[PDB]
């Protein structure tokens, strides 16, 4: 853990110290390899930085690059630190004092305080925007939702070019295919038999390889091409007949879900028999899927044959991803757009599409453990629910800033940010929180951090999207939706709120003044920017205390140490088991309680976690589930609980073993 | 052979015999499955024969479906004769007055014409003429050429949804892709290194596959990529890059073959280093690639290492193509419209192509053998050729009729074929017309009789078209033609027409009144509707006097039983040598000479054969190559010894073993 001193220090000193001569080296970079000139600054960015590069190199604190952790720097390293000609140009304080200024412009306060709660690891913004931000095409935005245009050669085509221009720029695309007519109907435009949806998706995993890039394929299971559309990712099967890079993504209806619970029958359709279904839901969805079921418009099966087949999928390959259509549409504050047609690559975003509007991902996430305080007389540790709720501003900010700056690889992805607004907070280091105050994942206490931690942020984006409605009106969208009559997202699970913050007065003045983001809050992986920062994933307990290249949970040894059991014959058992410390010899219950990897957590507490949480959550949040010796009855129960819960991501990844 | 009576006769009565109540039922067809109206003839086509069915249901002579061979009728009976619920509905004589109608509209006379002339087998047109023409979306012309639209993913995608859309009523497509990037070069648009051809082509043959359908592609030797673009149908070699489905061709300049030649050094290009190489040829394009070459902007190689490798892949799988672009672009008349990128999928259309036009072919093809004659005091047969003459002006009229009331898949399509209205008349039963004549395809006769007949059918379809000019206009291109400035097809050659047609009177009509069509003459394969005719496929000689099922040459046995050799001993040594009559012990000269097969035939001599008849073509023929104990040097003797006289395609397939 030393090492990263001088692996910092070392590349400390092969770099320019003056943050403007590191811009302006970037800005005039040329392709030696080629005479082009390679701008790595944007004229913008530049004339800024220029302009200002007193109050902006005197700003920067050098020292913070030691802030960051032993791999945390060399992912840095690695990925995102610029580099002028494959050696790094860029410190990480030029990273954040850039990113800083690419989100806010001109606007040199809000760059200077971005910088220094970044570079004080408070918050941190998407790959990305850390990639592209304050560059000539600044594409600061992760995914990008799409919409399958029409059912006709030319709509998938032009979709498919769609994706490539999207591809080109890397970025997750989340394609929905309910339109999409299945194996065997009739095409006027020649003679019939269409060959399905696995040709086409051929096609899609073909263009992606090609231009790259993860792909998410969206389906609802009464299409009659969904038993291979859920082995995609399988092995053994056919040869012409799946896709080694693309995720596949159930969107189950609830009628799905009863009809399997009640044992009974499912109708697969192809869309061209049985119109319309993708757009509508609820009491609608089912009052026209029966009708198509009475007038013999498919072929019935039985709910469970299908339901055990996506038990089997799920089992073997982790996918397809389970996200529940009605969930996500009954309890949305976009519900006035028309009826959402899927999720994203991760299953946090859950935003409109359609032929003329692709959903775009605008991610930032806040760093929990940066709130926990000594504060007051002694060995005690609180958290400062007024800072997260600072920070939350801040971001909620940030985030809008990024809709405008951004730069858009298609004109689909431009119309609906700028309509609609939608920005995505999320969070790192929550399992880290919860080690650091001392309180199990599965306490009581645990339990209740949850939900004010989550409860603070939706209150603070939304009372700062708010104030930004003052400043610049609601978005176009605003009028007619949940908020604009006062219901906000835990309305819309029948709750009322936990109340640590005052929601009257902020749905007083949403009511009277509007919101400029018609959504806020999706917790979202962030695999990548937490190792950055040196936290767990997201909202997910450790998978272990061990990481491969052999470092074991700072929380954790130093407890051992301040107890003197940290030694050789305890080292040894901590790779012996996975990274458990249940079950070992000399380790204090308090320290086993505390530590518990991800396996030893019960499901019903993480999906009891989620769906607290998730009532002060705009869109969704991808939940993994853990599965030790897997049943198809564990599965089946795991499901159905997350299902009644109200959840509308059942499922991200199936991960066990 | 005596089965064929029986085949016909039955299915003779199947069938209903009143044309205008086929017509009836074929029009009223619902599909049972689905209830959806299948009309398989169209409203303006029904129309016209009801308002005279009398006169055309009278005008046939049900007698003519004998006039069909053995399996000649069987192909027809397999997928020409429409059916109605799996049942062959039309008699052949039904699908000819179809097509007559489909091709003349109102124009009853015109019908009623090429309806005899067909039934009679005169003539007949290409395939998709005989499945479409008539009925609702009467796609009547077989393949398109296409331009890559331009170097960049949305020109990519856009040519790609063309290939889709067209691929779509299948028929073949030739995609020249002379301006997309290689291997390695720099990308603006994100980071740099291209993957090259390959990677595209594997979108193209993965998009080709999900639709239907050969591909063609068009390459000049000095792109970058050529190594692995002329291996795209060799076996091992790699994984990830080839394409079981398209067909490799080759745009050959000048300059390469004769770097070869001289055992030079050739450069090889990516088009965004060297641009505008494939927008010239001749002179110009030397002074401009030589140019380049001293602006070291390529990677130099030794010209035959290249060259042998274009050996190599041909002598393994038959390709690539060789098609010489000077030689097509110094003698086209289109010349005067830009520079010509590629030929088709069948080597034989030579039409100009752009991002906004999709060349066209409008292709039908006369019978050689109908036109021998007994005439005059005895036993002698002659050749009438003021009937070929003849029978070539109405095919004429007919292609313009097609250019006209056929449907376009695609607008450059349309664009192409309304602006230039190119034409393409061919031939078949070249082999059996010498046969008949007891011509030898290597006797001088024979070879007089090449240029003849050739020279026949240019002359037709020049004052047909001329003819078409005076009612019509020339076509909108005309103006700074060759044909404008009295420049024919032969004057390009540097050569006077051999002279039994008068030419200087027909060139000063054309001087005078223009021609409907920019092009007339593609001698093309015609695989399948030389079957429908029973005839040797078109201009080459006979592979066998043996089929398969069992079937001899039927000049060759009929000549054996008047000498009453034709037992069982020779039955039997018929088989023994894949159809070769040389060396058998009891076999007249006279017969050898005459039923040589084309692995018998000096290749010099049909070299020599398509370049005597080359002098009329306005466009190419598809040359075949046959080598038997194929050499390097015997291969390379072959494409030079063409190269030099000067042909537009020096080899279609290369047939061996």
């Amino acid at each position: 853990t030393l090492a990263a001193r001088i692996a910092i220090s070392n590349l400390h000193k092969q770099t320019t110290k003056q943050f403007s001569k590191v811009v302006e080296d970037l800005y005039r970079y040329v392709n030696a390899a080629t005479g082009k000139p390679a701008p790595m600054i944007s004229d913008d960015v530049y004339n800024i930085v220029m302009e200002n590069k007193d109050k902006l190199n005197s700003a920067i604190v050098y020292d913070r690059d030691f802030q960051y952790s032993y791999f945390g720097f060399k992912t840095l390293e690695r990925s995102y630190l610029l580099r002028i000609n494959g050696q790094v140009a860029e410190r990480p304080q030029h990273l954040i004092m850039r990113v800083a200024l690419g989100i806010h412009g001109r606007d040199i306060e809000a760059a200077l305080e971005t910088y220094n709660l970044m570079s004080l690891k408070y918050f941190t913004h998407a790959s990305p925007t850390l990639f592209n931000a304050g560059t000539p095409k600044p594409q600061m935005s992760s995914c990008f939702l799409v919409a399958m245009k029409e059912d006709s050669i030319e709509g998938i085509y032009d979709t498919l070019k769609e994706c490539a221009l999207i591809s080109k720029t890397a970025g997750g695309i989340g394609l929905h295919i309910h339109n999409i007519r299945s194996t065997g109907s009739y095409i006027a435009g020649t003679n019939g038999t269409s060959n399905g949806l696995i040709p086409m998706i051929r096609v899609f995993n073909n263009t992606a390889r090609y231009v790259d890039g993860a792909f998410a394929l969206y389906l609802e299971p009464w299409h009659a091409d969904i038993f291979d559309f859920i082995d995609i990712r399988k092995n053994h099967g056919k040869e012409e007949i799946r896709a080694r890079d693309l995720f596949p993504a159930l969107w189950i209806p609830d009628l799905f879900m009863k009809r399997v619970e009640e044992n009974g029958t499912w109708t697969l359709f192809s869309p061209t028999s049985a119109p319309g279904l993708s757009d509508c839901y609820g009491d609608e969805f089912e009052a026209l899927y029966t009708r198509y079921e009475k007038e013999g418009r498919g072929k019935t099966i039985k709910a469970q044959k299908l339901w055990y087949s996506i038990l089997e999928a799920q089992t073997e390959t982790g996918t397809p991803f389970v996200v529940y259509k009605d969930a996500c549409n009954r309890k949305s504050n976009q519900k006035n757009l028309g009826v959402i047609k899927s999720s994203n690559l991760c299953c946090e975003i859950v935003e409109y599409s359609a032929p003329d509007e692709t959903a775009v991902c605008n991610l930032a996430s806040v760093a929990l453990p940066a709130f926990i305080e000594t504060s007051e007389d002694g060995k005690t540790s609180t958290y400062n629910f007024k800072k997260l709720h600072e920070i939350a501003k801040v971001v909620t900010r940030n985030l809008n800033r990024v809709i405008d700056r951004n730069y858009y690889p298609v004109e689909e992805a431009r119309k609906s940010n700028m309509r609609h607004r939608p920005i995505a907070l999320g969070v790192q280091g929550l399992a880290d929180t919860f080690m650091l105050l001392r309180l199990p994942f599965d306490s009581e206490e645990a339990r209740l951090l949850n939900i004010q931690i989550f409860e603070t942020i939706y209150h603070a984006s939304m009372e700062a999207s708010c104030e930004l409605a003052q400043k610049d009106g609601p978005y176009e969208t605003f009028q007619g939706s949940p908020a604009s009559q006062g219901i906000l997202q835990f309305d819309m699970w029948d709750q009322k709120p936990y109340g640590m913050w005052d929601w009257d007065t902020l749905r007083k003045d949403i009511m009277k003044h509007g919101v400029r983001n018609s959504l806020t809050m999706a917790p979202m992986p962030t695999a990548s920017t937490s190792q950055i920062l040196g936290y767990n994933e997201c909202f997910e307990p450790v998978t272990s205390n061990m990481y491969s290249f052999q470092v074991v949970n700072p929380y954790l040894l130093r407890d051992l140490v301040d107890l003197g059991i940290w030694d050789e014959g305890m080292k040894q058992y901590l790779i012996t088991q996975n990274g458990s410390i249940q079950g070992l010899p000399n380790v204090p219950q308090e320290l086993k309680d505390l530590y518990k990897t991800v396996w030893e957590i019960s499901q019903k507490t993480i999906i009891n976690m989620a769906a607290d949480r998730s009532v002060y959550i705009d869109q969704s949040h991808s939940l993994n589930l853990f599965l030790r010796a897997p049943t198809m009855g564990k599965l089946t129960s795991m499901h159905f609980y997350g299902w009644k819960k109200g959840l509308k991501t059942g499922m991200y990844y199936l991960r066990t073993q």
